[PDB]
């Protein structure tokens, strides 16, 4: 077990046990006191923040009676999003996006996580996540995630990954606004660079949320031990969404694809008025300055320098 | 909770109209307890909500029609693929009803969901206006059959009424296309290259929403739970057939509209070239001859002055 | 109401009705506007190829409609010209609407008529938009007892219409291959302004025709791969051999579309270069009469002279590293 | 009438027949023009290969398919040679179509033939539109008893065939590739006005060329994976050779479409910048000479050459931050 | 039938036998076929290692003493040809490609292997000295991992993953000349530039048209498995089809911001001239009305009146420039 990210900064677990009537929460460092929540009797969401941690993972991995390649797969972070389903547990692979703006660039985590009898467990490389809304359900007993178990739990988490996909792709839609300004009305050097940076972005994102999508499909369309009937209309809510966002993340391909091409013909027509200009002045002040220089006659020479600057104007009326 | 994502706040009302072989009533009310009880009419009745921001009237008629909470959040919320979702007791639909603008050019949609359910339509709009006033005809008017058949029939004839909508907009669209192919090869300026992109984002966004408008046609076309059977599917065929022929049309615009700045391009180079031309013959006359009338820091000069002008006029003879 | 019957075409000029009862033996023709005189043909017993043409004309395609016994919603598609080429089979008729296309060359502009066919125990029931067709060759051979379409019956006929129509799209091909010869000259010989125009025009064009022939191919590759009162064991050879030939046609628009996408990038290029030429006599006559006329014009002689017309020639064999 | 054969092409040069009759122990070889000579080899009881160039004698083909029973729909996709590739299988003959190439060198252009076979029993019919082929070396495999081909039948004759044709393919894209090395230099070497003319040739063949190896790779998946009278676990491997061939070759077209697709990109971008170097000498020369020429012209003295050669000289130190 | 070396490699010739098990291990290196042809019959793991196909003997030798199809043996000299697997019932045919990046020159250079899984062996033909099995032969050579105790389909595995891993490597390398190109691109505009991402593309094609090829025959080997000891080895070959994939995907990544850096550089070109415009319009635009009436004479209202009309131009030059 070997751990190919690059965070290693932080470890933290994170465990809330919460049922119909009373809940409990903790952080500890110590794993070894987590483990027994694999046989509570009421949900529990373990979260491990850390897996630079590889013996943290193992142990467990050991004790919740996970096979290896998927403790491998958990500590791989370069990789497809994906969900494996095991006869006692299932295991999906997820990415956490940051947009950082003003640097124009798009940083990932990963995150795993394993719904499994009345557990799910959850693997994260660093500090940082968009689970708090689901804290704050669980902590002030709101909606109904109280009443409900194990799988509704995971269901609840994946849409509140899913919905930040929805915040990201507005920082995005944001940024493709600025830049359809720029190319055609802010025409400048960083626009070309900024243009080609969200082409590149725009493809890492569709590289990741086309298999969400395929993930969430499994689970709308499979389902084993997240109660059937029941829970899988919630799936299909977010299933949904990542088609939602599929969608917005082609939209937002095509135009951006379009942009140099109006940059090009934006440049291309501003080149032709300078053209204009300096070929106005060039095709009246060289006669002019020629004739006016074979002298090497006196109102009658201005006479006919101002008239034949006036039927060029008025020649560049048909045309400018 | 319902929450209301859209962004049509000023409307509210609704309008009834419960419709049999021999007699016909309609009305509107505010009051969303007058519709409630038509849920239980024998006869088809059309109940047409508008202005979901309201997301207690939407509660309201949701749970008196048993209509499970997720897709209450659905039609509150705006920014989502038409699709059908078939349950026991009635059918779920999402549309898109669209808006060109000309001149400004610039398209708007409004959301409208529907459910068939026993005897009643519901529908639920974003704000005022729609495409349905034909079927108010209709009924009004006893026309068509639409009287004589059910609710089922009302569905199709709803659906038949947005869809035929679409093509209209198309025309709207491809005048648009007739106009810019002319300045694009026509007048060298910045508002024709700002229009040409402006169209294909419009275009796309059509597009985003005419693939799903065909799935859903296609679903309702080849499944039907309470559609009655060899009765009213063969119409919903001839929707579903529409649909397909306007998402032809739709790649058919986005082909052609996307060379247009590649034509824009080439007209401008072109334009360019011929500026450079006129600047290179003034300049490459004028500037011998005011050579070697300065090289004095006569009619000998004059007449050599007179001649290699004529060698470079016809010898753009060869060129221009 | 979508169940009245409105011709949404712009054909309105013509009405006629056109029916060839022909057998091994004998054979019998004529032109009437009067739809009463050929329905009794619905039981003939020999095929019969009853071509209506003017569709506007609602009330004559609802009687044969009925009379036929043809379910309202096809009727509905028969007058709708805005359509794609499909097939659809019912028990006792199949029905096919296809488009037939004319290129008005030197006015680069390319139009379509629709017409419908049902093919029906012993008739083929054909509805046109207006006077002027394909099917001639046709009517040649059931008027000359010529090929074996008289020994045949009638889904053979089906056969043959379609085959001539299908035919018919190989000639339009070929007139579209020579504009796109012309204009691949004019692009890199002869630059200029009508020609992004023409080009532009002739994507359009093959966008409408692509837009027509994949759906041709899929109707075709439903007689071909289904077959209900198309006699088996018989006449589906003959309609795979249309179906080949359609998607030989769809081969054929594809590779003019790839030909044609490119030629603006040919014309962009041929244009740029121009340009660039342009640039470097601009260049050459500025580099060197510019510093000359500034040494001429310090002054407000032979040895000058010779200086101006030294660096004339280091200039000009200095473009010959260049130009 | 769509019954008569007609021949579609434009070739009405030739016409010879060339039968090849071998077995293990000897080999008979010649030609005639009559077609009533050969037909009696149907019934040989050794591999015979009839080889007939000049289809435009419509009349021969239609003898020799009625007299080896071919089905006359068969006989007009023979005489029509503006097809797919294509195989097409009956009780008591496989049917194939191909095209073979020819790429003139120097001038750029690349012409088509078609070519039918037909293996039935113990013969291989071929039929070619004018005379020039690519099956020589087969010739001389029968002729000098080498390889295999003597011991084996008819089936590993057609075999032997359809992989000389696809083997003649490699040489064709050899050709090609070379072309694409040449260009890929003149783009970005040559500024000039063939090289755009060369590189659209070259696109639109590479289209023809892709037009037409699809199908041929669709064609040998078909021999490989059905298998009729072709003797199975025996000649079909030789078949998956040459099945797995047109896999490369396919792949080998596509990759030089790309390739070849960039390269006006290329030539466009190589323009734009010699352009932009043009502008720069021009626009520096007329951004000294102008303003010097302009103080020298003031007038209408060692203090105003110093400052004529001064502010030259923060000009062209100011052209280091650009140029 | 006949046998014909199609490629370029005629250099070297060299074979190398690692036959190996749980205790024990032997390597030697040899020029005489005949002195590996017995370990077809080893009861070990044996990897026999030919470099050197150009020596059409030696390869119709082997074939015919391990008791190989001809068609197979034309296929292994053949050296243009898509990655692919052939079953056989007793032995499995492997064609693989071998790349290396020359940096700096900016090309990168093919080899083809092919492999044969067979009993207990593992037939390996090269065309010429060099390649990426090293670590394989570094794990044999210090009983490391489990590869002594596994049998000759692991070996297979082996070096398959072997060669795979080494595209990654690659893509490393290539995805930083992506990343000094979109320098240039838009930095340091240029001839070489052009040059050099048209050889970008160039390549990625011909990486393109390898990868998807090598996960298809990944693909195979993972799904359905004849001697290839199966819920044994096959989630070894998973590993490795799963690599594929992950390699798959990168590369069609390169390949679209490949894709758009002319555009970018036509762009970032098309502007520079057009800034180089802006100057020589500048210039003439103020010194050809002033050197125009400078010159109608063939003082200091007149020097007033040239510099007024310079300041009007150059703050006009405030609305543009
Ligand atoms: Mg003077
Ligand atoms: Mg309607
Ligand atoms: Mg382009
Ligand atoms: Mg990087």
């Amino acid at each position: 077990l070997v751990y190919t990210g690059k965070y290693r900064e932080d470890f933290e677990i994170e465990v809330m046990n919460y049922s119909i009537e009373e809940f409990r929460e903790f952080k500890t460092t110590d794993v070894e006191s987590v483990l027994p929540f694999r046989d509570s009797s009421t949900p529990t969401w373990i979260n491990i923040t850390g897996i630079h941690r590889t013996d943290v993972v193992q142990r467990v991995g050991e004790f919740f009676g996970i096979h290896p390649l998927v403790l491998e797969k958990i500590l791989n972070v370069h990789q497809r999003p994906k969900v494996e389903f095991f006869e006692n547990y299932v295991f999906i692979v997820l990415k956490m996006f940051t947009y950082d703006k003003n640097l124009h660039e798009l940083e990932s985590e990963q995150v795993s996580l394993i719904l499994t009898k009345n557990c799910v467990l959850m693997f994260q490389e660093k500090i940082g996540d968009v689970f708090d809304p689901v804290r704050e359900r669980i902590r002030y007993n709101r909606g109904i995630i109280r009443k409900k178990r194990a799988d509704y739990l995971l269901y609840s988490l994946i849409d509140a990954l899913v919905d930040d996909y929805f915040v990201l792709l507005e920082k995005i839609d944001d940024e493709i606004d600025v830049l359809e300004e720029e190319v055609l009305e802010r025409p400048e050097k960083e626009t070309v660079q900024r243009t080609h940076q969200l082409k590149r972005n725009l493809v890492e994102l569709r590289k990741t949320i086309w298999p969400l999508r395929e993930v969430l499909s499994s689970l709308y369309r499979d389902v084993p031990p997240l109660i059937e009937k029941e829970t899988v209309p919630y799936f299909r809510k977010v299933y949904d969404h990542t088609i939602q966002i599929a969608d917005t993340v082609e939209t937002f391909r095509d135009i951006v694809s379009g942009l140099l091409d109006v940059y090009l013909s934006s440049v291309s027509n501003k080149t032709n008025e300078v053209m204009k200009v300096l070929t106005i002045i060039a095709t009246i002040f060289m006669p002019l300055t020629f004739i006016a220089g074979i002298y090497g006659g006196y109102p009658v020479v201005l006479a006919v320098m101002g008239v034949i600057a006036v039927i060029m104007v008025v020649y560049f009326k048909k045309k400018k």
